[PDB]
């Protein structure tokens, strides 16, 4: 007979959850936009002296810079009210760095007992951190000033204090304003010792509801989101009766008898996972926009994963055709190949990247850290950065000219072999498989 | 018989398109490069502590700030005629912005009821936009001063004012100067409450004709575009003719029958549509030139488009001969297969968009809307700014070491995927037809 | 019997004029690398507010900006014995820019006759440039300070001195030290009337030889180039007779009879080529080093040409094997049918060039001018500067998203179309050649 | 019988290897992260008016600069035990640049007898380098004001001082902290006399062990580099005993016939040269982290190509199978024609190479030495930084239009001649192969 129904309930399920991803995606962009300003105008109006694209840059290398900084830190979160664009409020902090009733905390961390005496070649140093914190209340419309670094025994210091804000550019998309609390950290990391002090500021949102939100004049997403839920689970019983009576079947073929083991479709297992998937994330964001969640990474991870799950099976729509499916009956061919071939090269690239890092490492920005020279052999392999890299090594040749030939060799070496014949070979290896399906 | 006078003149057609479309493009460049100078003398003059290259990252953070950007520009407008170097005139504005016998206007646009009280977690907002301006004359050779932000309600502040300079670049290349007016539109855009306030430039030039335009001793272009006008002409009545008779046949053969159905000469089709693009570009063209229409878009697009079919139709000719045939004929075998494999890579390629968007939005600069994240994985698919987006990722591996993994699996499984096997595949196709073309 | 003394003449000959390369590469990157710290130097010194990068962007904005700029040049030229580190000497001018006992000009070049009057609608201008200079004379160890610009009629005004210094930098190489004469010309261009004025440096140095050169204790490369010469006038003589040879078996063979008409030796004619390339760069390196001569981009060309085409004539030693001569026929039969495709794509090619010029010139930065655009194309087509093509159309979203629309269309057309196409068929050629030859 | 005892034998040594190169490679980044961040902060105390990213462009212009920069270093190595933020000690130098007592020689260079007149074209100039060295010594918690530095004569000025600190980065990863000795040389360089000295600050690192390590509470790597020269001292034997039965078996079967003449394992080869190289390093490790050697480079050298060989022997575990097999024996027998058309396009490479360098080292900044070229070149052929290379000489093009349009030539001719013939050539002899082992 005629029953192309549990074909329709797919598509639909593909419509739902793009429509619900593309939804959540806007929503979260608006969030993150709001967020990211926030910390930037933050970096602006407690950071003395910085300018954009400053941040990683950013370092103080006298005592009187560091004084001037945590002072002038401390005096704009003094003058806030005064001074800012942003209409912020204080929370009298009540938490582990703030006593009861203090809204910034500035703290040393500094070793219990130091004595570096580099003159006389001796020390004696009591791994152990001490913290003293000086707690400042905000006036509502003293001492810290007093404040002594150690800068011997120094290993950073640190201001803490919050501040609640209301998003007011939810008024836009017809969303009731949210309640924000930005958590605020100023770090000066001394735990090198090396004379540069970095400084950095940090900022973690906690996003809550707001008590009185009365709008003038203002549940389609969740029931939205309850109907994907709904499409998903009649997906994923289908695939699983599917599945029941695939396993029925080979159990029957298999009392004939008396690759070949499996007889299942993948293409169900595909569904049901991107099923299963899609759940989670629906609940997930149920939550997260009842406010009752922050758990921004897994939501997405989730919706984005089941997202390109179901994108995939129009490939199984596909080929139910014939050009189509000896289109992908090729690649099918192809793949054994291509993974033994991967695994020959990839020991020679694991051995190339172990050799350029512990070579290039102290030489070059891009060798730093084995995931980087990962990254790069990456990208040399696909031709990208090539000229960067070497001109980062040239300018270095007047030193270490022994250093400089090996990077020469090394380099040429690898993009000759990669690019010239693994590359080539994995062509080859793919043609072959387009003459296969063609005879 | 002997008659290649049809084939004669499509040539002296791609001849004048070309020449017309040379001669209209160096005129635009001249009056875009005279625009874009006249631009960024403004930002230098009304924009505060402006340097070149701080376009995007230009804000104000301190009310104190703030008031300083309005004055600066506001008096920088009234020194205009003694500072600056460009021979600007006013206006005495009569349209909206401007009330009659004012040059300036500066106008708030705030929230008609506004009080936000974060630290009482209440607010009461009418979404209602309340503009008050106050009006500036210049001087011919008051109250700004006292202007009142209400910074809690602000939305946005904009400096409205027009200049009239005369084009003296004209003088090269022969032509009569041109008398430009410039709106300028200096915007501070509070529409984030975020603390942080854009600042931009941007100006809208009406060119008109000058009264007395006397030049010392002061068409060619005019019957120039008259001769591609007819030649276009002729071309489309020729073609026309063509796709008539050939329908005519269509008719005769089919009454006798008793990719088949078409028996139509694309190339004149081609043809017909590139003469219609032509003519109506340069009837846009005469109009742009004689100053009754701006329409800069249309026009060169038109022309553009028009230029590039008649560019094609070499292609036509080629095939006349044998092994320019021959080698167009393998492209004509391989262009169907690409097709079908290109949707079932499209779909793919669709669905890492979403994924990536939805993942790598909040962290990643190049994943930030889906067009760019189209343009960034297709970039990436043809061995483009890979380690960018590799060093991207990695400058936030610290935090969310979730979405760190997350990105190193999704971009190395989508460049794998789709350089390793899809352009392998597409190569394979086409050798293919070069194949079968040979046999 | 055995003679192969002729082809041990090229090799000698081929070593000879690499030798000779890098000796006038080594000598003349030193002379470039004096006259850019040179020219660095003067910038530094008289540009006022000048730093490194800001070449392109230096301008002056304001009337006193300008007038600060001009007398802050005069001034350090005035005030160079005294701060200068480069010991630089007068030349008190006798040529056409300076009177008989002048060293600095200024010079204003404003139109004769110049009315702008924008306000009333009405301009009268008599095109013809009026130049008026102000003469400086150095003291040796007035009222230039009252100049007036004439800002609305204002073309450009330029600032001309000599500068004379000696080369110390050829003590190293155990050189004579020469004696260099920088002219320097600083222009503040006002040609677009736009109120933005360039302002640029520029040098050019002619250098002479020292009357009294007395270094303490101090011909082998001239007689290096009498020996280059005689060994590529002696293998020009040999190849001219050879093709004597064959032009008269040629006739002798046509004789009998009663690309089949060419019988002659392509490699003789490449090295004969090369011979006289290098002959006349010899000569040229002759006078050049006599200081006769300056042009140095002549002779460098020439000499580099000639390297070239004498380092290709290692293939015509790699023909007499065997697998090398099969490498090489499969290009020469791969060779026209490449050439046949390079036109099919050529004239799409061209196509796209002027559609893209014509289209996005007002406002992409790389499509300004028609080699920028073909350098863009060419550079698309091998994967290279995609993302930065595709951010710049994306930072113009907002506006003319009708011309953000076409650019998107544009790119991904040209792109796919190529790339996918047209190289995967030039790879399907280049394989059909391989294939043919093995067979 | 069985017996995988040796092959056993060799995984052990990959992993003892590659954990060995791995703490060898995380101590080596913590040692020169240290050492880097101290040469910034010194950059940053030192050098007056400096910042991050300008070490190139950093130069003085103006006696009064040099005086001023030469002043500051001099009043910063005084204050700095009371502006540092880094604890150093002073050294009392007993050295060749420092008398008995003194911390920091302050140097000049200037030729016996010079004298340069341009102004009379006459000079005379002994060359020989007269150095006057002012000593300054350190208080403990005068005349160098009135240094003169006869500019005319002047070569270089350096300032030469040592400082002694402890690294406390070590107390993480429970190591004890080391004593360095930082040897800084401040470089104001006039060598090319052309008005702008370059200033550059420079380190050299002196680690030793410090005399009284008193750490509270505080031999595995050791042991674990001893177990790691056992290993490899192991598979050397075995390998040498394998070669040893070889040649035996060679010589039995040469005894008999009364690449044919090789029966070696090339394997076996490759082990005992990663064994010797793994020995060496390890040696070498040991005596660097005794302190007794510093020589950082030939045993980070030696252990990464040591590693990298050891990794290529997972390939002759793969070549056990069959499939691998042939995928490894595509590649062997496609290498030699991959050589024989590598010498073909590298002599065309060379001239190109040559050519490049001659014409373009004056105008482009990537064509200055022989290797930048060939580095460009390379990448050029891989398709990266194409488009940066045409802007550069394209931002040349009203200057030299000769050549402009030679580089035009040049670029476009090799970029054509390489990406679309030569790799069009290597991917097709390589599929050839591919198709000789399928057969």
């Amino acid at each position: 007979g005629r029953k192309p129904c549990k074909l329709m309930l797919q598509v639909v399920k593909i419509l739902v959850v793009t429509v619900q991803l593309i939804l959540f995606g806007l929503s979260n962009q608006l969030a993150v936009t709001f967020r990211e300003e926030n910390t930037i105008a933050f970096r602006h109006l407690f950071l003395l002296g910085y300018s954009d694209g400053a941040d990683d840059t950013f370092a103080a290398y006298t005592r009187e810079q560091l004084y001037q900084a945590i002072f002038h830190a401390v005096d704009q979160y003094l003058a806030l009210p005064d001074v800012s664009l942003g209409r912020y409020a204080y929370v009298r902090g009540g938490g582990d760095p703030w006593t009861n009733g203090s809204g910034l905390a500035l703290c040393q961390r500094y070793y219990h007992r130091g004595h570096v005496d580099p003159a006389n070649d001796t020390f004696d140093i009591d791994p152990m951190v001490v913290t003293d914190c000086i707690q400042v209340d905000p006036p509502e419309r003293s001492s810290y000033k007093n404040l002594t670094l150690k800068f011997h025994k120094l290993v950073n210091v640190t201001i803490h204090f919050r501040l609640k804000t209301i998003n007011l550019q939810s008024l836009i998309n017809n969303e009731i304003p949210d309640c924000y609390t930005f958590s605020v950290l100023i770090t000066f990391d001394n735990k090198a010792h090396s004379g540069r002090i970095p400084i950095s500021l940090e900022t973690q949102a906690h996003i809550q509801e707001c008590k009185h939100p009365s709008v003038f004049q203002h549940s389609f997403r969740l029931l939205f989101d309850v109907v994907v839920i709904l499409t998903c689970s009649l997906s994923f019983l289908l695939c699983a009766r599917s599945l029941l009576r695939g396993f029925l079947l080979q159990n029957e073929f298999v009392g004939f008898m008396w690759e070949r083991l499996e007889f299942v479709n993948g293409w169900y297992i595909l569904l049901v996972t991107s099923d299963v998937l899609t759940i989670s994330g629906t609940i997930m964001k149920i939550g997260i926009e009842a406010k009752n969640l922050a758990s921004y990474d897994v939501c997405s991870i989730l919706l984005g994963t089941s997202t390109l799950l179901v994108w995939v099976g129009v490939i199984r729509y596909l080929t139910f055709f014939h050009n189509y499916n000896i289109l992908i009956a090729t690649l099918r061919v192809a793949l054994p190949s291509v993974m033994r071939f991967c695994c020959c090269a990839g020991v020679i690239y694991l051995g190339y990247c172990f050799c350029g890092w512990i070579v290039l490492g102290p030489y070059h920005v891009k060798f730093r850290s084995l995931s980087m020279v990962s990254e790069c052999l990456f990208s040399l392999i696909n031709g990208d950065d090539m000229f960067v890299t070497f001109a980062a090594m040239q300018a270095q040749q007047g030193r270490s000219s022994l250093v400089w030939l090996f990077s020469q060799l090394y380099l040429y070496s690898f993009i000759s072999l990669f690019i010239y014949m693994v590359l080539s070979l994995f062509i080859a290896l793919i043609t072959g498989a387009y003459d296969t399906i063609k005879h």
